[PDB]
């Protein structure tokens, strides 16, 4: 059946049983609903990343909408600097850990997890870290009118409350560094180019970006070590391990799931031509689960030979969940660093970690996906 739908609340409960379908029955498949192909295979997905020119994305300066070079400035900006942020996220994991210490529970993800990731981004903006709680707000406000299909007129207009909300903040600590910098990322966008309003609408992307996805690894990870306790016992032997650990949970189980392209001319991929000005949709989670690029892939192993750490972080790394190419995901390599250090000390503190008693195992998500709550016990 050609006519399944994607967007279908039974795809959306467990998309992992239908992409092997997908693939060698219907990898450009259409969706009647947008105007829209949604491409599953490895191989097909892959070129499509690989070639922006072909496949134009959007860039990093307008506006995340209704859903050139400045990328390898903003790469070191991030490269440089996530040595001098490692002893704060090592203290943010640690002071948002120490409440639920000694009560012996807590929800990685509730709790937890949402908050980290938010402080973290807020040090790499350099924004005040006692305005968390406003933030975490306004940032999934807008991260919904993104994730979201449709939304009640509710939604919608929260959404766009929050975005109001979010420039009105950013906006004069932009003009305040413009003139006094600091050594925060804002402080150096204001540095050797740029303008006030492109300047927003990017810290907004990075803010964005920065966000959401560290959330849901971190959680994916400590579900994923814990399902398979003698993996999770094999990283609390040699801790070297993590990164492979997080890169095996990024190919198991992307955060982001889709990635859009915009088609410049008439183009084909895979079997079917397609045409002009067309969005087409990259189904990560489908291509890491291509026999045809891993062997075994449906088995969670962070010992698997063809994962391969020496570039798991790289433009040219094996699984897709970063992107591919020159257009992937710009905080790679500190994406690393910043899971690693909290999955580190997360192991540290909660001593005996355990899924809590009866804990039903539950994710949601289209664009990104993630466990809806991580129910888990310690000393
Ligand atoms: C859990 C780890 C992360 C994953 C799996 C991830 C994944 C991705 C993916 C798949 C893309 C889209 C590639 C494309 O279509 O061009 C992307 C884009 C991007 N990422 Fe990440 N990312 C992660 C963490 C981060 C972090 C920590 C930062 C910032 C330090 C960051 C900054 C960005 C930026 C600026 C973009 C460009 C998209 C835009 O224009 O808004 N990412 N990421
Ligand atoms: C909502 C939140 C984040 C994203 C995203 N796109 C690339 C990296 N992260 C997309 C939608
Ligand atoms: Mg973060």
């Amino acid at each position: 059946i050609k006519l399944f739908s994607v967007l279908s609340d039974q795809f959306q409960n467990n998309p992992y049983a239908y992409f092997s379908q997908l693939r060698e029955e219907d990898p450009v498949h259409y969706e009647e609903s947008i105007d829209s192909y949604f491409i599953s295979r490895y191989h097909d997905v892959r070129y499509i990343l690989q070639h922006p020119d072909i496949f134009t994305t959007k860039s990093l300066v307008e506006r995340a909408e209704p859903v050139a070079k400045r990328r390898i400035v903003v790469r070191s900006f991030i490269g440089d600097a996530l040595d001098h942020l490692s002893p704060l996220i090592k203290q943010n994991a640690e002071n948002l850990l120490a409440p639920y210490l000694e009560r012996g529970k807590s929800d990685l993800v509730n709790d937890f997890g949402k908050t980290f990731a938010v402080c973290v981004t807020m040090d790499m903006l350099g924004l005040d870290k006692r305005d968390h709680e406003k933030i975490s707000e306004w940032h999934s406000g807008v991260a919904d009118f993104i994730t979201s299909i449709s939304q009640s007129p509710e939604a919608r207009a929260h959404s766009l409350w929050c975005s109001e909300q979010l420039s009105q903040y950013l906006m004069p600590v932009i003009k305040e560094r413009r003139v006094n910098p600091g050594s925060d990322l804002i402080s150096i966008l204001c540095t050797s180019a740029l303008s006030d309003k492109d300047i927003l609408a990017l810290i907004l992307n990075v803010l964005l970006a920065a966000t959401e996805p560290a959330d849901k690894t971190l959680a994916l990870m400590i579900y994923h070590l814990l399902n398979n306790p003698e993996q999770m016992n094999d990283v609390l032997a040699d801790r070297s391990l993590v990164p492979r650990a997080i890169a095996e949970t990024l190919r198991y189980k992307p955060p982001v799931q889709l990635i859009p392209r915009q088609l410049s001319q008439d183009t084909v991929v895979g079997g079917m031509e397609i045409k002009k000005d067309t969005i087409v949709f990259c189904m990560i989670g489908a291509a890491n689960r291509d026999p045809e690029a891993f062997e075994q892939p449906d088995v969670f192993n962070i010992h698997r030979e063809d994962l391969g750490i020496k570039s798991a972080f790289s433009g040219a790394a094996r699984h897709l969940a970063f992107g591919s190419g020159i257009h992937n995901c710009v905080g790679t390599a500190f994406a690393k660093n910043e899971i690693e250090i909290v999955a580190n000390i997360v192991l540290d503190k909660m001593r005996n970690i355990r899924l809590e008693e009866d804990f039903c195992y539950a994710e949601s998500g289209l664009y990104t996906r993630g466990p809806v709550s991580l129910l888990v016990a310690f000393d």
